[PDB]
C-alpha cells in the first residue's frame, strides 16, 4: 500500500501499455484493444508484483493487474471494455499516450544545448499531466527510461555516456 510501491507498480503498466499502443498501431482498425493476458506478459511486471503478492497462479496475477489499472481508467488512459474473465480487456486512449509524447519532446527540445537528464523530464511530465485525482504519480524511472530509449532509437534524442561519480566520504 505504499505510494512508492504503487508507483513502481504503475511505471511498468505504463511502459507496456505503450508498447502494445505501438506494436499494435504498426500492425493496423480505429481503436486499440488491448486484453489483459497481454499486459501480463512482462517479467518486470511479475518481478515487480512478485515484491509484495503471490502472483504464481494466473487468475491472481491477473486480480492485481486489474486493480493497479482501476486507476489508468480514473484518468482515461484507459477504458473497461470486456469485464468477465476470461475476457477482460480495455481500449487505451491514443490521446493520452501522444500527449505523453508531445510533451517529453517539448521538455527535452526546450532544454537546447544544456539538455536535461532522466529526473527533470520525470518530474516535468508529472507536473504537465498533473492526475491529483490519483496520488501517487504513474510516472516511474523505468517509465521514463523506456521513453528516453524509444525517442533515441527514432533519432530524436542523444544519450551522452558519461556519469558522475563520488569518493565516499568515510
Ligand atoms: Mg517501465
Amino acid at each position: 500500500n505504499s505510494l512508492k510501491y504503487k508507483e513502481l507498480i504503475a511505471g511498468e503498466l505504463m511502459r507496456i501499455t505503450h508498447k502494445l499502443l505501438i506494436q499494435k498501431l504498426q500492425q493496423q482498425k480505429k481503436e486499440v484493444i488491448i486484453k489483459i493476458q497481454e499486459i501480463a506478459k512482462d517479467q518486470q511486471l511479475y518481478d515487480t508484483l512478485s515484491i509484495q503478492y503471490q502472483v504464481d497462479q494466473k487468475e491472481q496475477y491477473y486480480a492485481k493487474i486489474a486493480q493497479s489499472l482501476e486507476d489508468f481508467v480514473s484518468i482515461s488512459a484507459l477504458k473497461m471494455v470486456s469485464y468477465i474473465y476470461p475476457n477482460i480487456s480495455y481500449q487505451v486512449s491514443i490521446g493520452f499516450f501522444q500527449n505523453i509524447l508531445d510533451i517529453a519532446t517539448k521538455t527535452v527540445k526546450d532544454r537546447g544545448a544544456l539538455g536535461c537528464n532522466y529526473k527533470y523530464l520525470k518530474d516535468k511530465l508529472t507536473k504537465a499531466l498533473n492526475l491529483q485525482q490519483i496520488s501517487y504519480p504513474l510516472i516511474s524511472e523505468s517509465y521514463i527510461s523506456y521513453l528516453v530509449h524509444l525517442f533515441q532509437d527514432f533519432n530524436i534524442i542523444e544519450i551522452e555516456n558519461e556519469h558522475k561519480f563520488y569518493y565516499k566520504q568515510a
